[PDB]
């Protein structure tokens, strides 16, 4: 998975001058059967996936995947 929603999210806010973006780390599940659900929250808004990723850093990056396409 790539990473380059972060570095998307961050250019944005910066360049239309918003309020630094805030995510969420929670990390609930089994050894063998962890789920990473994270939240970004944006302009008031907090955007959340249905789908659990297997590791941390790719639920902020799917988080900000589905934040950024509702800015546009």
């Amino acid at each position: 998975m790539d990473h380059v929603y972060k570095g998307q999210l961050q250019a944005y806010a910066l360049q239309h001058n918003l309020e630094l973006p805030v995510y969420a780390n929670e990390r609930e599940g089994p050894p063998h059967a962890p789920r990473f659900r994270c939240n970004v929250t944006f302009c008031g808004q907090t955007f959340q996936s249905s789908e659990f990723f297997p590791t941390l850093k790719s639920a902020e990056h799917a988080a900000a995947k589905i934040a950024v396409a509702s800015l546009t």
